[PDB]
DNA sequence: GAGGACAAAGGTGAAAC
DNA sequence: GTTTCACCTTTGTCCTC
């Protein structure tokens, strides 16, 4: 089953160049559209899992970038 | 269509934790579960819960939330 | 596979307690 | 010092395009 490369939830298909779920798709889209900056309250190593993806916006967004979600896939 | 809070009789803003409820009972239930807060009734666990008296007993207000069907599991452990 | 509508989650802080 | 609640923001679903 296609897994979301960000969080391990079931992927709905490719989004912004990468196998991802609707939740991570929507989160990445909002983050880019608003130029929203987050910062980790731990040390930028928060676990991102389907059951625990909302614990840190900063680490979730960094994981999106890491797995190859593309800023320019989001329309201005 | 106008809907009433099943807990206290205030105007409901929507469904919260599975039940028609106002913003106050939603917030109260959310705080209670997030903190695993235990309350105790000073009377005999039959305090009336109304718009005018929802503040008088945390214990009875929380038990009423459970009674009308508010769901502990609708409160996410996944948060900041 | 892009974005948007939107219910129902979540967070907040002045005022109430 | 802690708790309440009106008014916010964010999340994730499901839909048109
Ligand atoms: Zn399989
Ligand atoms: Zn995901
Ligand atoms: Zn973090
Ligand atoms: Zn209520
Ligand atoms: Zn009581």
């Amino acid at each position: 089953k296609r897994l979301c490369l960000v969080c391990g939830d079931i992927a709905s298909g490719y989004h912004y160049g990468v196998a991802s779920c609707e939740a991570c798709k929507a989160f990445f889209k909002r983050t880019i559209q608003g130029n929203i900056e987050y910062s980790c309250p731990a040390t930028n190593e928060c676990e991102i899992t389907k059951r625990r993806r909302k614990s840190c916006q900063a680490c979730r967004f960094m994981k999106c970038l890491k797995v190859g979600m593309l800023k320019e896939g989001v329309r201005l």
